[PDB]
DNA sequence: CGTTA
DNA sequence: CGTTA
């Protein structure tokens, strides 16, 4: 009945679908997700606003509005550099970094629920079937 | 050794990119793509770049940049509605509609390949064990 | 987004 | 986008 790209497009639709119902249940949007993950991924440099900014391309004003609303719940911090009075650093708090892990743990989730609809023959020959189809799109 | 979630992702990633290529092949862009499709999408109904605008999330001089490229190339005409002066309306030519037709026609190029890479009887049982992956996500 | 980009 | 959103 199902073409494969209806299938594979359902497939990541839900998988996208499931990590938006995750934010939804941490009281997040996907917008705030993204700048707490990249501060996740950057807690070691010292990141300011700006350089949020320019990697979430989203304008300054909007990035001012999110850390606002990501400060309020004190998920992050911030202070101003030691060396230079207009900047001010962020930091994730301890919240802040339980919140991004509850979120990323999702993954592990969902790829646990596909492992378990088919038995140990049945994953071995699918993935290596799924894995032909990829590549005879490359 | 691959993950479901990876493999749904790649697999997703070339299809994407599959797209992307046949654009590159018929010389537009994405988001020229994405005006045109828009365009045979609504054909019948008298379109204007405002309409365009708000429909692909663009500002007025992007769409309107995006035009004077596409009637450029004789992919779409614009005339003076009849009835108002300060109206422009926008059509496709037959090229346009050709181009858009070509484009399209990849995502049954691409399920086609799909479903050659397996026996008649290893696609029935694939189908069903993605039905089954995918409802467990839902 | 148009259609499944 | 961070990490696979």
């Amino acid at each position: 009945e199902f073409t494969y790209s209806y299938l594979f497009r359902m497939i990541s639709h839900e998988m996208k679908q499931k990590a938006d119902q995750k934010l939804e249940q941490l009281d997040i949007t996907n917008e705030q997700g993204h700048t707490l993950g990249y501060l996740y991924a950057h807690q070691q440099d010292g990141l300011t606003q700006n350089d949020i900014a320019k990697a979430l391309q989203r304008t300054g004003p909007t990035v001012s509005n999110l850390l606002r609303n990501l400060e309020r719940k004190k998920l992050i911090y911030r202070y101003v550099d030691a060396q230079d009075t207009r900047r001010k650093n962020i930091g994730l708090t301890t919240s802040g970094i339980k919140l991004v892990e509850a979120f990323t743990s999702i993954f592990d989730e969902m790829e646990q629920t596909l492992v378990s609809q088919l038995s140990e023959e049945e994953n071995e020959q699918m993935k290596a079937n799924l894995t032909k189809m990829l590549s005879s799109l490359q």
